[PDB]
Formats: C-alpha cells, structure tokens, sequence
C-alpha cells in the first residue's frame, strides 16, 4: 500500500509535483482547497495511483469562465494521453460542476498527469470503472 486509490476523490491541491509559476492552491467556501490561476501547459501529477484491475471514466470537479480542456496522461505530460475532459463554462471561476470523460482503460499502480489548456479551477478528480 502507500497509495491513493482511483475510486475516491483525489485532491487537486495534493499534487506530488507541478508545472506552472502563477499556479495557486486557495481554500474553498464549503471547505477544502482547490488549484487555480492556471494557463495553457500547466500540469500537475499525482503519484502512485491506484487503478486496481481497471478504470474507464474520469469526473472531475472544475469552475471555468471559458470552455478549456484538461488532458490525463501517464506518467508525465508528455506520457501516453489516456484522455481528455471538455471542460465547458460553468460561468465562474467560483461555480463547480463535475465533468466526466472517458479514458483508456487504466489498472494497477501509475501516476496520472493533468495538463492544462487554459484556465480553469480544480477542487477533485476520481476514476470510475
Ligand atoms: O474566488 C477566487 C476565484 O475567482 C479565482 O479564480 C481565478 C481568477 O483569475 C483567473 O485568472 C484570469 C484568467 O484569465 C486571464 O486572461 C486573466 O489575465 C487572469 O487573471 C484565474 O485563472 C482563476 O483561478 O481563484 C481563486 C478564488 O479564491
Ligand atoms: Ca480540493
């Protein structure tokens, strides 16, 4: 063990390391944290998921002013692409909707990339089989 599961929340703000200089982790309203002030190739990554013996969806929960997208990659931004979420505009950069995508099919223990294509605010993300 020693390992996040796929099948819970992941925090946003609980990234192992990250690319962005203007990247901000800022409490929420109903508690928690969430990332933000975010731009195009701003990634972050999450170690040592675990995907157990499959997942095919991703949920993310993202507020956006401005349709964006957010890549899922293996290993590092520039890892094989397992998907991509269609962020659409939740009309702020305070107002959260969850939005789901389908990856590749994804098992055991990896570490998942999320890469930016523009702004967009992140409170968690989770894996569905
Ligand atoms: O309540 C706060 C949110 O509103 C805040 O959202 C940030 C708002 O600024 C965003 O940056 C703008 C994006 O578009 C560019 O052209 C502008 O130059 C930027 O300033 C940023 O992406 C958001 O995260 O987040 C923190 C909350 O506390
Ligand atoms: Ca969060």
């Amino acid at each position: 063990g020693g390992t996040r599961s796929a099948f819970s929340n992941i925090q946003a703000e609980d990234y192992d390391s990250s690319y962005g200089p203007n990247l901000q982790i800022f409490s929420l309203p109903g508690g928690g944290s969430a990332i933000g002030y975010i731009e195009n190739g701003y990634s972050t990554t999450y170690k040592n998921i675990d995907f157990g013996d499959g997942a095919t969806s991703v949920t993310a929960r993202v507020a956006t002013q401005n349709a964006t997208t957010i890549q899922v990659r293996l290993g590092s931004p520039s890892g094989t692409l397992l998907g991509t979420i269609y962020v659409g505009s939740t009309g702020s950069f305070d107002t959260y909707r969850d939005v789901s995508a389908t990856i590749s099919n994804t098992a055991g223990v990896k570490d998942i990339v999320l890469v930016f294509s523009g702004p967009v605010n992140v409170d968690w993300f989770v894996f569905s089989k």
